[PDB]
């Protein structure tokens, strides 16, 4: 059986996309960039902080010094962190708490494989820390948006190979990253967005242990 | 007693999966899409031609016009049709010819409920057409994945309700389709693929009239 589930954070466990967006938008407007709208923001979902800033600078044909780049990312992060102070257990997505309980009861490892360096604080705000066996640290691994390294690290952090794991993602690039890791992806979202080459569910209420096991068994030949 | 048996084609009466696979892989290579391997191909079984092409495009997040999509499906089908020109009566799966004889002699209706538009040609190549009371036409009803409509149409084409029928399938989604139609499914293959809540035989040599009768009786209580 799969020995671990590797969880995305934003779009799976909860979603703080609106606050990421608002913080990026506010930063962009401050530095004279006006194109950071919700459509553009779709290109930032799932993407590292630094690659997100780079996409925003690129949009505006803007270039800044290394020092200024760090300052800008920090400014956005400080605003984001202010905005997520009131995240609570009520923000856990539908079905997720029960899934975590069931995985734990079945001694299946639970690892966070989020791009977000704010993951630990968010899990604490949601009272989920006790379920997580490990959190892969995005500062420690390759962080391009389709890079498999965060998923590989999450599996390894709980003593298992990606080949022995399921990964849950909302991002197209994250699904590709899971494939490249060797883990089995199960996406959450619409076919129009994620495609049909992997198993997807419409929303997290469909992520049950029974469903994960059914998919796993079918996919292991 | 049941009044009809609704037969899948590929994986039940014969299997042309290898030729479907080779034709899709050739098409994918022409358009520069990687990932159409034998493992991926498992998810194309019981899927319509168009839904199969969509999955392949989705491997690469490729988008095409409606005309381009039609052209690609046509090119794959042309290649597939060439590759099945040598199908013969020796390709009929084990036990199937005797089952057809026994059903006919017991005045049980026989209908094809395949997703494949190439079904009639294949039955002719195998010298089986005369055993079939009807062929449900997957160009005229929904027939991909878990669509019950192809099974409903097959039953109706021989004057019976699905509730009066057994359906035979090798695909998990096709088993679901049979269940949703109201017919009694009997799968062939792995429980790991098809489920633990229907009768499954390991291979088609187990599909005998006596066995179908025993299952029908057992499932009526
Ligand atoms: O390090 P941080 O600035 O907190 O977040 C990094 C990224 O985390 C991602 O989380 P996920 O991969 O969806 O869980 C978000 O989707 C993305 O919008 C964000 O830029
Ligand atoms: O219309 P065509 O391109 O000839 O075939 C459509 C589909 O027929 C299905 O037949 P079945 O449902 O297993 O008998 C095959 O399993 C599937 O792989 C194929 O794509
Ligand atoms: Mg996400
Ligand atoms: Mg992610
Ligand atoms: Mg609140
Ligand atoms: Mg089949
Ligand atoms: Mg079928
Ligand atoms: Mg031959
Ligand atoms: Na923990």
């Amino acid at each position: 059986m799969f020995k671990a589930v590797l969880f995305d954070l934003n779009g799976v466990i909860t979603d703080t996309a609106e606050y990421h967006f608002r913080a990026w938008k506010a930063l962009a407007e401050e530095i004279g960039i006006n194109g950071v709208d919700r459509q553009f923001n779709e290109q930032l979902k799932g993407v590292s902080r630094e690659d997100s800033l780079q996409k925003i600078l690129d949009l505006a044909d803007k270039k800044v010094s290394a020092e200024e780049f760090k300052e800008l990312a920090k400014r956005k992060n400080d605003n984001y962190v202010k905005m997520i102070q009131d995240v609570s257990p009520a923000d856990v997505y539908p079905g997720i708490l029960q899934l975590l309980k069931d995985l734990r009861s079945n001694k299946i490892k639970i690892a966070l494989a989020s791009a977000s360096k704010n993951g630990p604080f968010l899990l604490e705000r949601m009272n989920l820390t006790g379920y997580f066996d490990a959190i892969a640290d995005p500062a420690e691994v390759a962080a391009s948006k389709a890079a498999p390294d965060i998923f590989i690290a999450a599996a390894h952090a709980v003593g298992v190979a990606p080949s022995e794991s399921i990964g849950l993602e909302d991002s197209q690039a994250g699904i590709q990253a899971i494939k490249d890791s060797g883990a089995l992806p199960i996406g959450v979202g619409r076919p129009e967005d994620l495609g049909d080459d992997i198993v997807i569910v419409p929303d997290t209420s469909h992520y049950t242990l029974e469903f994960l096991k059914e998919v796993w068994l079918q996919k292991q030949k």
